[PDB]
């Protein structure tokens, strides 16, 4: 009957919204901030500095607000943001905060079973990763990203908008906005046409895109000549953009 | 000591067989059926309508009878058979009633560290799911196939009887009984001998199955071609038609 | 503010020191040793016979101590060392005594969260075993190894000291003294040389194992022949002599 079960352990200094639940055997630790319509299942461990924002659900297992692997007692955050589910046994870790590298996850994610968010990742909204992800640290995750359970992704990888891996992908480089990636070690192999029209894009933008990724990679062109040759169809449709700025902002260079 | 420890929680719905133990701070929630000398231990998560048969063990950490990724309020089920061992952290998803789907396990069954069973799998008897095995859903594992640790298997696909996958295997296609697959991707390797001795099979059957592996995979034959040169000697050993049977149904295409 | 929380379950046979530390809902099982300054934090499940020593750390959702898998009620043991921090989730089996194949972990490694360490394994000093990596049984893994996230460790195998995998690299075969091995199924790429200059190796010793590596996996020798052309520079270093040590002492042959 009661929201907060009187099994758990909620710290004095944490800040609940007044409907927050949770369940029994749970620890709401020191600096956690929970937002309204928030449930923490039983059995979670949550720890700090962590902002969880609203209308989330945390199961069992879960520990949320782990350590960050410069100096002692460099501040550290994690920010959650609403309508996420983290599901069982999932582990989140917090990052620095005086060079921007808070960790940070946006809305309507679905982070499943076992997932591990290493430190400093981002991850935007929309997005799903499927059972036992791991994300090493510093990962960016753009938008509508899928990464299939038991995907693998290297520190620094940045992962595009609408992309995909296949199951038990080994991801070591960056994957361009929109690209399909299988196997260890990772390798490119189509587009993610299906997302696209699940998500309403024009057939003129699809095809746009088919073109895309055609010029970057089946047209034996070099990063730097795709870029060039990119420039004017991305002017022209902002989904070209999205992928043209995913290969522009590749630092580990792109997964082929 | 009682059996039922007094720090569990039992949903006054649940339907324990006198002699059932249920170890502290464990959850046995509304539908779930539990039987006769089974054991769940501390810290386990049970969700229902589940059905629980006689003497299973359930380790900690566990989450049994999670709900399955048509319509709001639709009746899903698990059912677990008898002797079988789940080990600590393992999740399995229930399964849809309506069209004959709901998620099922046979008996003498382990089910080791953090394996994942996706809603809608079927189980058969005497399998071994080695730590972090991962079915996706919809999958069908056959009596006495091991899935060594961190196997994947996708959507939709079949485990042949008496079948093998090294560790790390990920699994795209149905695999035929006997066959070992290794790798990511998986590929056929040969027959499991060493399993086919341990069951007892006559040096006849194993000799059979032995040409049989051969007609399929070493012989450039198509599956229709393979199909119909195994008719003879399935109709003369039952393992041989467990063979064919199992190509015949590969509705995935097999793993080669 | 009690050291041992009035919430955890302490078994009458278990021997603590005075100042040990454990959290709420944590079970320390019959016959758990636990050493000064060691931390067990909420939901740990110990079981023995096990010793742990000194300033260890032990996180929420472990299972330490689980049973193996010669005859009933023969005496096992697992043994960690001192200043070890074993994260969330992980698992770790006993092993025989009467043959002296404890389970044993020596000192200052850290075992990251959802790992697994098979029965009979030994683990040395500063060891770093990451997320999910599994050592399936017997595996011995030598001082300031290091196995990236997801590594898989067929039994029997050893993993020399200095070693690195790579994220889900399968290992079947030894892995040398400094060898970096990747993919799966694993190769050797290359030595660590990072792992070296951190431990503070003179350039001489550097380059000296540098042109061991030409001379194993670079110069089309047989093990035979390489393990001769070592034997010079083994007798002038003795980081050759553990790298040469390490070949000679290979049972499964080595990653190549
Ligand atoms: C074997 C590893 C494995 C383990 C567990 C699950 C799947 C696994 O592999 C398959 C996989 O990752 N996907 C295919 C699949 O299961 N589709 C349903 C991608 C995927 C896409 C979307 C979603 N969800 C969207 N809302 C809820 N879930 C789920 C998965
Ligand atoms: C590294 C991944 C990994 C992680 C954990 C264990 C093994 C792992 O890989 C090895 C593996 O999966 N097997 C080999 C092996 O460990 N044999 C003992 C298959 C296997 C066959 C039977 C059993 N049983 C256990 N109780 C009864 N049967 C166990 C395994
Ligand atoms: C995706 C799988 C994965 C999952 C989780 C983490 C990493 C993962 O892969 C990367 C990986 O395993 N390493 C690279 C890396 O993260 N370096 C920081 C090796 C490594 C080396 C040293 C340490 N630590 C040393 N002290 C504390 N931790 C950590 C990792």
């Amino acid at each position: 009957m009661s929201l907060i079960d009187p099994r758990a352990i909620i710290d004095p200094s944490a800040r609940l919204a007044a409907d927050v639940q949770v369940g029994p055997w749970s620890i709401v630790g020191a600096e956690v901030e929970i937002g309204e319509g928030t449930v923490i299942g039983p059995h979670v461990v949550l720890k700090g500095p962590t902002k969880i924002g609203k209308h989330n659900r945390i199961y069992q297992f879960s520990s949320v607000g782990e350590d960050t692997p410069k100096y002692k007692g460099e501040p550290t955050r994690l920010v959650i943001g609403d309508h996420n589910v983290i599901r069982e046994g999932v582990t989140i870790h917090r990052g620095t905060v005086q060079d921007r590298a808070e960790t940070t996850i946006g809305d309507h994610n679905l982070i499943m079973a076992y997932a591990h968010i290493g430190h400093d990742s981002v991850i935007g909204n929309h997005c799903i990763l499927v059972n036992n992800t791991a994300l090493a640290g510093h990962v960016h995750v753009d938008d509508w990203a899928i990464l299939s359970g038991y995907t693998l992704v290297h520190q620094y990888c940045r992962i595009g908008a609408h992309s995909f891996s296949g199951m038990g992908s080994a991801i070591g480089k960056d994957v361009p906005a929109y690209v399909t990636v299988f196997g260890n070690p990772a390798e490119a192999r189509s587009m993610n046409f299906e997302g696209m029209r699940r998500r309403g894009f024009s057939s003129e933008a699809i095809h746009a895109l088919r073109r895309a990724y055609k010029v970057v990679y089946r047209q034996g062109h070099t990063v730097e000549e795709a870029l060039a040759e990119l420039a004017e169809s991305a002017a022209q449709f902002p989904e070209v953009a999205v992928f043209r700025d995913s290969i522009q902002s590749a630092t580990r260079g792109i997964t082929r």
